[PDB]
This record gives structure tokens, sequence and C-alpha cells, in this order.
DNA sequence: GCTGATGCGTG
DNA sequence: GTCGGAC
DNA sequence: GTCCGACCACGCATCAGC
């Protein structure tokens, strides 16, 4: 009975602990009662077992529903440069619902709203059991459905489901189709719990499985370190090749332990970029690269591209997120032979994709490049040109770099590489470590049109390897140091969902319009506050609601608060830039004739208790402020 | 054919 | 993207 | 420090209802 699997039991055995005989298909309430144990504990040291018990079942049992049952957990449909998104959402998942059950649209929307999560109202004549790989067929079905009716298509697959949902699998798969699996468990706990349970119990044994423990005859000392090591193999070349539907039929068949030998970084496929993390300023970069020789560049506000050419002339260009590219960007794709030199015959560039002015010449802001449509075949009808910044080189020539520091990457970037001016330059760089060089060069990145300065190191640790440090890049930007601050009042509040059920999730925040004696909606703040303050804001805003908004009130489009709040509360909140707002009427008419401005990555500070709604900034003050950016 | 609502995907 | 929490 | 999931603004692309 797989109602009583329990995968987080002591001592489980891969086949006698399962719920399901070997050559059968995995059912789905064993995928759903691994999810329960996984949430009912918080330590992701169990997380990871008690999955890697079920990948151990799977894979000495069932080992075809491995791909499926990893994709299911990672609540995925594929590779991330496919492209299959569900197209479901909230609204069409509670619709769904409505028609399982026969409740009014109404009564199941205000259940997912005050329990902040969709999968308890689901859950809340019998058709056969529902199987792993059957259910994330049926999630692929759903992504593909396009066209006109496609939703009312959607609508009946996922009725299908729920009604062949025993026990907790209509939680979790409304959950699922939700895209808020609220699991606690993602990507690097995963490719943790398979590569424990490849090395536990290894694939491809005559079934009955000749070995299923291998932490047997092993102290604890030796056996941590195995799957520690063994967890490695698996993370840097996954961090190349981050592709289970490649990685997971080599591994099913020639073991972890050779799967670096196959599954290779090689131009075509999209590799896990270099991520960064921040500093709160120089004094930080010089403390965490102490004795390291480090270069700043300037940080460009745009879009990260991952250009790939094969051999043979193929390029595509795919995103930070291994999403395709290359139909967005054909000015790109003929722009590729001005850059290389003849001796480049395949190679994988890092650049910053920035939207550029072709008559005055200069950088244009990040809301511009957004502008550029993603489908755009029409070489000649693209209107927003956009200019390459390639800072990294990770391979040259049927060769991977990334074992390279990136002193030996930016000597073999700027020497195969031709800087088209306009259209192809390399990053503004400066290697130094003088205090006084680095704070003109962060300036000058603010005056260029920058949002900051990266800081890499030149030679130790200086690898491209994701497994090793994830971010071993710095960022210094502006909003960093201090140097944003605006003081808004709050208007209204918003229910929280996920681990914000119950309490407050978002505020929205307005500034003053002395010429109109009104509060206008700026934007939300949802970030920035401790678990304790949200209690003193949820509890200090508690006597304040309001059944109806004030008239001198004006939050325009903006999401209409669920509880209206008396304005009587001033906020200092911290955003990275002003943005030119389509929605909100902060400072409308002041700068843009229809739009208002908003706050881009918006975050609480503290609450001015000093200061009160009067006494707040001014739409005069956030006109000044957008103007004074350097646009 | 249009439009508002919305899903997706960045950053 | 920015942020805090739990480990 | 790591991993995860709360949360933000905003653009294109899509589709039900008209």
């Amino acid at each position: 009975d797989p109602s009583g699997y329990n995968p987080a039991k002591n001592n489980y055995h891969p086949v006698e602990d399962a719920c399901w005989k070997p050559g059968q298909k995995v059912p789905y309430l064993a995928v759903a009662r691994t999810f329960e144990k996984i949430e009912e504990v918080s330590a992701r040291l169990r997380m990871v077992e008690t999955l890697s018990n079920l990948l151990r079942s799977v894979v000495a049992l069932s080992p075809p529903d491995l791909l499926p049952v990893l994709y299911l957990s990672l609540n995925h449909l594929g590779p991330p440069q496919q492209g299959l998104a569900l197209g479901v959402g909230d609204g069409v998942l509670l619709k769904a619902v409505a028609q399982a059950t026969g409740r009014q649209l109404e009564s199941v929307r205000a259940e997912a709203a005050e329990k902040g999560d969709v999968g308890l109202v689901a859950e809340n004549l019998p058709p056969p059991p529902l199987t792993a790989s059957g259910v994330f067929s049926k999630f692929r079905d759903i992504a593909r459905l396009t066209g006109s009716a496609s939703t009312a298509k959607k609508i009946d697959i996922i009725k299908g489901l729920f009604v062949a949902c025993r026990h907790s699998e209509a939680r979790f798969i409304a959950r699922s189709l939700s895209g808020r699996l609220r699991l606690g468990l993602a990507e690097q706990s995963v490719l943790a719990a398979l590569s424990q349970a490849v090395s536990l119990t290894p694939p491809g044994q005559e079934f009955p499985p000749a070995m299923v423990d291998a932490g047997k005859g092993k102290t604890a000392e030796a056996r941590k370190t195995w799957l520690e090591e063994q967890g490695m193999i698996l993370k840097q070349t996954f961090c190349e090749v981050p592709d289970l539907d490649r990685i997971i039929p080599v591994l099913l068949e020639h073991g972890l332990e050779r799967l670096p030998e196959h599954c290779k970084l090689s131009p075509g496929i999209p590799l896990k970029p270099m991520l960064a993390h921040p500093t709160r300023g120089i004094s930080e970069v010089l403390k965490r690269f102490e004795e390291a020789a480090f270069t700043c560049e300037y940080k460009y506000d745009g879009q990260r591209a991952q250009i790939h050419a094969l051999e043979g002339g193929e390029v595509k260009i795919f995103s930070r997120n291994q999403a395709d590219n290359t139909g967005k960007y054909p000015d790109i794709i003929s722009r590729i032979p001005k850059i290389k030199l003849p001796s480049v015959t395949s190679f994988i560039l890092d650049t910053e994709a920035v939207a550029w002015d072709r008559e005055k010449k200069q950088i244009q802001p990040f809301q511009v490049l957004t502008t550029r449509k993603r489908k755009e075949v029409d070489a000649s009808e693209i209107q927003v040109q956009v200019c390459l910044y390639a800072f990294d080189l990770i391979y040259l020539n049927g060769e991977s770099l990334v074992r390279e520091p990136l002193s030996r990457r930016r000597q073999l970037l700027r020497e195969n590489f031709v800087e088209t001016e306009g259209e192809f330059v390399f990053a503004t760089s400066l290697d130094t470590k003088d205090i006084e060089q680095i704070a003109e060069f962060l300036e000058q990145s603010v005056k260029d049109s920058c949002e900051g300065l990266m800081v890499k190191t030149l030679d130790v640790d200086a690898t491209y390897e994701i497994a090793k440090r994830s971010h071993n890049w710095l960022k210094l930007k502006k909003d960093y140091l201090g140097v944003d601050t605006l003081d808004l009042v709050v208007i209204g509040a918003y229910l929280g969902r996920g681990k914000r059920a119950g309490r407050y999730g978002g505020f929205l925040l307005a500034s003053y319009d002395e010429d109109s004696e009104e509060l206008q909606a700026i934007c939300k703040l949802g970030t920035g506050f401790s678990d304790e303050e949200l209690e003193e804001h949820h509890q200090s805003l508690k006597a304040l609601v309001l059944p109806s908004p004030r008239p001198y009130v004006r939050i325009d489009g903006a999401v209409i608060p669920d509880h209206w709040l008396d304005p009587s509360a001033v906020w200092e909140v911290k955003c990275a830039d002003l943005s030119l707002s389509p929605i909100y009427p902060a400072a409308r008419g002041l700068v843009d004739s229809d739009k208002g401005i908003s706050l881009r990555f918006p975050r609480f500070i503290r609450v001015r208790e000093d200061k009160q709604p009067e006494q707040a900034t001014t739409s005069a003050q956030v006109a000044c402020l957008y103007r004074k950016q350097s646009q």
C-alpha cells in the first residue's frame, strides 16, 4: 500500500521498504508521501536522505522513471533551453479546482487567499492510481497546449488529475501547477540526493540488486567524505551541462565516476554562469580579497548573454538561466564574424547585452532593452540597438577554459577578439588596490550609466568553477554604500503567502503630492523586514484597519490592498533606481505626461516614528530624484 | 479584430 | 533582483 | 556561508470575452 510509504525510516531498505513492485511504474503517491516527509522536517541533511531513499528505490526498481521523479521534485518540465512552460496560473488552477468540487469560484478564491496555499483547498468511480511518469506527461501535455480554447483544454487535464488524486496527491499537484511547491528543497539538494542515491545503490544492477548501501563497510568519517567527494563530481558536471535529459542517461549506464568523461562542456549547450555576492564597500572588498590580486570592472545594466558558436558556424545565444535567446538577437548572429579573429573556430563568450543609441552613441537604460521583441526574426525591424560587452571567455578552439584563472581567460579574450566600437567592446577595467583609484572607478561607473563595479580575482580562486564557490565574484553597487533613501507613507497591506500565511506579506507605500493634497501610490514593499519587525508591523498597523480607502489616497491601477490602512505610518525605503512606472500614479505628469514613478528593488530599513504622513518624501522630491539620475 | 487580464522571465 | 531564516 | 523561499517592478506574449 503506497499510502503507508515512509522513505524517512531508519535503515531504509531500497527494495523491501518500497511501495511498488520491480518493473512497475512508480506511483505518484510514493512521490507525494516523500514530499510530505521532506516538508515535515527543516534540516536539509534530513531532506536529502529522505529524497535519496526514494531515488534509491527508483533506480533499483524502475530505472526509466528516474528522470520524471527528478523533474517532479525540481518542479520543472525539462531542460531550460527547451522553454516549456505550463501557462497555468492561479485563476486557471482555481477554476479547475472549482469544477472538481462544484463550488463557486469566489469560495475557492477566498480559501486560497486566507490560507496562502491553493493546494489545501484542492485536497479538502475511483480511477486507476496516478503514476509518476503519467503525471509528468500530463504536465508536459498542458504546457504544449496553445491557441484558442487551449485554457479550457488545460482545465480538463487538471480536472482529470484531481479526480484520480488520493490523500496528499491533490495538494502537491496543485502546488506543482501553481509553481509554488514550498518543499524547502531545490536544485542543490536534489543533486545531493541524486549523487547519494546512485552511490549507495549503484545503477544497472540485475534485480535483486546485489548492493544497496555502500556506507555499510566504512566509518562515518569515510562515508561522509565519500558522499561529498562523489557529490562534487555531479555538481561540477551539472554546472557545465545543466541538463538532466543528458546527464541521467549517461549516469544510469556509465556510472557517476566516469560521468565527467562524457558529459563535458561543448559549444551549443548552456552552462551555469558565474554569479556575484554583495559587498558593503571597498573595505569589505580588500578584506575578503586580502592578499589577492583583483580587477575592477563596470557592472553594466542590461541582459547577460552567453554566446556559443559551434564548429561549423552555428551561433546560439542563451540567457543567465539557460534560456534560448537566438531569435531574440538576430543582430548579434550577423555580428559574429566581425568580432572573432580567423584563428577562432569555436568559442563561448560571457557578455552583457545593453541598449545602445546608434545616433547619440551612448548607452540606454535597462527599461529600453526590455522593449525588445523576443521572437523578432525580422532583423531589419529591430528598433532598439544592442552593444555587446564581453567580460569572460569559457571556451576557445575546442578547449575548455574553466580550470584556467581569470587572468588567463582575460589574455585569451583580449587577443583573439576585436573591438568593433559601438557594437562590441571589452568591459571597462582597472587593475589596482588603491582605495582612491577604486573609488574614482565606481563613481565614473555611475557617471557612465552603470550600476557599480565588479570585483573578480585574477589568479587565486579565479577559476570559472561554480561547484567550488558560486559567488566568488563581488558586487559593489552604489545603493549598497550611507550613499538615496525615501521616506514614504503606508496606505494598505496585502495578505501573505507560503512562509507568510497568517501575516502581512506585502505593503503599499505612498508619497505626498503637495500641490494636490493627496497620497500617491509609489510601489509595493515585501522585503527588508525581519519576522520580528513583521510582527510589530502587523501589530502596530492592526488598529489602523479601514473598511474603505480614504478620499485623499490615489493608487490608480495598483493592486487594491486587501486591508486598507489608515495613513499614519512613515517608513524609510531604499531602492536601486527610480523607474518610469506605467502603473503607479506617483509624480505623474511631473516627468512623463501619463506615467508615474516607481522604485526599483525596494526594501525596508526602519520605521520613521519621528515623521508623520505630512512629513514624507514629496512627489516633487521623487520627481527630482528621478531627474537627478543619469538617464 | 480588440482589449483587459495574466503568465512568464528577467533581473 | 533584495532580503531574512534555519541549519 | 549555504540553501531556500518569501517579496519587488516591468516588459512581451498570449488568450477569453467581447
